[PDB]
């Protein structure tokens, strides 16, 4: 007996095309994608070249045409230079992202100064969503303030963030946020099997207590967002390890695994893989889309997943229980039982549907 | 320049069909819902016969498929002799309503007792509203832990109300709320005018410092909803005056007023018209629908709209900015400036869509 789930959504996903085709592209990416029972992406902007201007997002959207086998958005990203030119493009992208700490960008931003002019000349009813760790939270929670308007924060990894995002909501201040599935389900517990080159991420793996408490406050989380890093295995084990971990193949079946625990409700995991994502990003329905999954299947995760390029994954040797078995995507097959039988390009630009524009007084 | 919105939902409406159809019926309450910008109803069950056993819902279901114009899912009503025996039919209803307090009800509860009971039968994973007013509100979320789950409350009409719910949620309790749009645009102050018979609705209006904390307490509100209830003229002002006021003709209008006048953001209004309810509800998406709105046009509200039976309106006289020009439903029009364009019966029941299913574990 399977159980039919909506398409689910991502908006926190690393596709590596254009520039680093040898960790990922579109069309292995998006194949990770609905192998994960995810059937829109929303792709960071931190690309050779990233996408922090309207000839690179010309260039990308057309990339994303061709490749991606599932549904997309693309984000722009805030550069140095780039504040007040966004405005022509803004709409088509998911949103703005800021790389507001060390990360594997070159999107710096020296001052927050420069933040400020971002929240100030990126259109206000179109999404912003922050690398922001530890005190930078707060932070940029303050340049949000004194310019009036909401921030998302990406990829909240300690205790230390989420109460301090809790504390924030509780003085009904615009703020949501995500959590990925190695900062519920890995901790420094881990690094040594990991080794120093694998465990490397930003934000890094957390505490034991760090963990209990995103759990404990599993209410502060709006969704769930893979954070997808894709790099081969030389890259992470060689003289210079980037950061990140491949998820978009694993992300679902750990959460079914605490689903099927009793450490959330499927109703908790649906907020946070499909509804609030829908809200936050005012992102358009799927029609005719949906993922069949069988949460009855014990499994342990392998030494690779069998879509990502990265050829590698931090949770080897975990045991979950469920897995995705199917996936229909706007009423074709897109999956079934490890076959993608959607080509690339069969996936669209969500911002371009009529109904995948994000409101806005004239 | 007309603003595209998408299809908005109501969660709490009164259609007076079976029994009550000199005050509304399907076609007239869903033609008045059209015409205020709502694609999507959801039909308390207080109707004659009270929708409280299977062959009620199954002569509303008919009722309402014949007759709504928009689409629609219908509440069953928990009784002093039903708990455990809607097992069968509770996933085919938008949830279960539990009437806690005096108002335009048979639908009594005499013990806490039979409220646990409703909480501990009703599957766990389908929504359950409440009206439950002042302590009521404590006393329900009280049951709604010792059975370990969630509730939403129903028309927050007082500070004590919305403060209480704020507590819950910085507690990290599973409780949402919806406000009507009387509680926050009519008050005590208003009472002279209605006089005592029109005036009256449960909850009651509340004063201005009731009317100002739902606003300063917007960040607590997941949604709005009419609590569409009519009543004749003659009804109102008669020797026994029943609660309640039409809304699903003047809801919008006068939030978009709000939003013209800087009260809260389009934005804000969109989570509480359309996504918090399809999220909180389970309510899927309407393909090829949408609402065109005028947000410069100017008016004042007259001594009844058009469509609603009651005839009658308590917010005649105010003057509002914003108005329904066009609705397209499923790829048709159904409504443009004031003609109704889809008959009775075009509407659907959403629970019987593959897609309005609740998801629920096997
Ligand atoms: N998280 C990471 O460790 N790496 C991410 C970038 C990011 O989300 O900061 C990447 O793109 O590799
Ligand atoms: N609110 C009211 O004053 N009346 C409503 C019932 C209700 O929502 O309690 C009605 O059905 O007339
Ligand atoms: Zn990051
Ligand atoms: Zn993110
Ligand atoms: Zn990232
Ligand atoms: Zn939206
Ligand atoms: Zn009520
Ligand atoms: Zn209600
Ligand atoms: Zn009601
Ligand atoms: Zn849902």
């Amino acid at each position: 007996k399977l159980v039919r789930l909506p398409g689910l959504i991502d908006v926190h996903v690393h596709l590596r095309e254009p520039g680093g085709t040898h960790k990922e592209d579109f069309a292995s990416g998006t194949a990770a994608a609905l192998a994960g029972g995810i059937t829109m992406v929303c792709a960071m902007p931190n690309t050779r070249p990233p996408i922090i201007d309207a000839p690179a997002l010309a260039l990308a959207q057309k990339l994303a045409e061709a490749g991606a086998r599932c549904d997309f958005a693309l984000f722009l990203g805030a550069a140095s230079e780039n504040a007040g030119t966004l405005g022509t493009v803004a709409g088509s992208a998911a949103g703005l992202k800021l790389y507001l700490n060390e990360t594997f960008s070159e999107l710096r931003l020296d001052s927050v100064v420069q933040w400020m002019e971002h929240f100030e000349t990126w259109p206000s009813h179109l999404p912003i969503v922050a690398h922001a760790e530890q005190q930078t939270v707060a932070a940029v929670l303050m340049v949000a303030q004194l310019t009036q308007r909401s921030v998302h924060i990406c990829h909240v990894a300690r205790k230390e963030e989420i109460l301090l995002i809790k504390a924030a909501k509780a003085r009904g201040l615009p703020v949501t946020c995500e959590v990925a599935p190695h900062h519920l389900f890995l901790s420094h517990d881990d690094l040594e099997r990991l080794g120093p080159g694998k465990g490397e991420v930003r934000p890094e793996l957390g505490s034991r207590q760090d963990v209990e408490a995103l759990w404990e406050n599993m209410a502060v989380i709006d969704c769930f967002a893979s954070d997808h890093a894709p790099h081969t295995l030389e890259e992470k084990c060689g003289s210079r390890p980037p950061p990140g971990f491949p998820g978009l193949e694993t992300m679902l079946p750990l959460l079914l695994t605490a689903v099927s625990e009793g450490r959330l409700s499927l109703d908790d995991l649906l907020q946070r893989l499909h509804h609030n994502p829908r809200r936050i990003f005012h992102l358009p329905p799927q029609e005719d889309t949906y993922v069949e999954v069988d949460l009855e299947h014990e499994w342990t995760i392998p030494s690779h997943m069998p879509f990502s390029k990265a050829h590698w994954t931090p949770f080897e040797g975990q045991k979950v229980k469920g897995t995705v078995r199917r996936v229909v995507l706007r009423g074709e097959v897109a999956y079934i039982d490890g076959q993608v039988l959607v080509p690339p390009g069969y996936g669209q630009d969500v911002r371009k549907w009529p109904q995948g524009a994000v409101p806005q007084l004239p």
